């Protein structure tokens, strides 16, 4: 498959490969404050990352995933809508080549800068590839970066983001925290959806925060200078790897709040 977000490769032609893009339980989608009802059948939220081991982060061409080390039961996420325990696999974002678009993920139609999207597998299924074969065999924590204030958390990864320009390059990143990268708050939305690359596996429960993080325009402009392309190809800058809302259908949004 040669998929991306171009014009001949983007959103809009991915169902030729990927018939599950025009399905009935797709992300991202707009999240629209006013029909989103506040449910008291919602467990807290357990984000436990104390043990997360992070081992390495890779240039896939799409984005860049910070990978874990999930071969233990170490960063997990638990609770809200949750039943079970779910094991933190990889990070990665979605940005924009202009500080006024970049997430998938919308409120209200509102554009963030950017979306970062903490990737976890349903343990009853045993691995990842399994996981992505059930309706609740992931758990997709989704956090709203808009452009202000640094991250003083985030600065570790875009510092080696030098060593990974290009698509297939991979760097050594261990020890990095990714409570740095949470807001102070964990109120929330939740709704059943889908993986928002190809192949669109409608296997997520979104939990969504409320309150974005801030990073710096210097921060985001960093991710705007990596490549889609390999090494030793014309340079195709990555930016604007997010995929718009889809059709809500027959779904509907929860809020852990208020
Ligand atoms: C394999 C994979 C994992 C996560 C995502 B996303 O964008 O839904 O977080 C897309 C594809
Ligand atoms: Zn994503």
């Amino acid at each position: 498959h040669h998929w991306g977000y171009g014009k001949h490769n983007g959103p809009e032609h991915w169902h030729k490969d990927f018939p599950i893009a025009k399905g009935e339980r797709q992300s991202p989608v707009d999240i629209d404050t006013h029909t989103a009802k506040y449910d008291p059948s919602l467990k807290p939220l357990s984000v436990s990352y104390d043990q997360a081991t992070s081992l390495r982060i890779l240039n896939n061409g799409h984005a860049f995933n910070v990978e874990f080390d999930d071969s233990q039961d170490k960063a997990v996420l638990k609770g809200g809508p949750l039943d079970g325990t779910y094991r933190l696999i990889q990070f990665h974002f979605h940005w924009g080549s202009l500080d006024g678009q970049g997430s998938e993920h919308t409120v209200d139609k509102k554009k963030y800068a950017a979306e970062l999207h903490l990737v976890h597998w349903n343990t009853k299924y045993g691995d990842f590839g399994k996981a992505v074969q059930q309706p609740d065999g992931l758990a997709v924590l989704g956090i709203f970066l808009k452009v202000g204030s640094a991250k003083p958390g985030l600065q570790k990864v875009v510092d080696v983001l030098d060593s990974i320009k290009t698509k297939g390059k991979s760097a050594d990143f261990t020890n990095f925290d990714p409570r740095g990268l949470l807001p102070e708050s964990l109120d929330y939305w939740t709704y059943p959806g889908s993986l928002t690359t190809p192949p669109l596996l409608e296997c997520v429960t979104w939990i969504v925060l409320k309150e974005p993080i801030s990073v710096s325009s210097e921060q985001v402009l960093k991710f705007r200078k990596l490549n889609f392309n390999g090494e030793g190809e014309p340079e195709e800058l990555m930016v604007d790897n997010w995929r718009p809302a889809q059709p809500l259908k027959n779904r509907q949004i929860k809020a852990s709040f208020k």
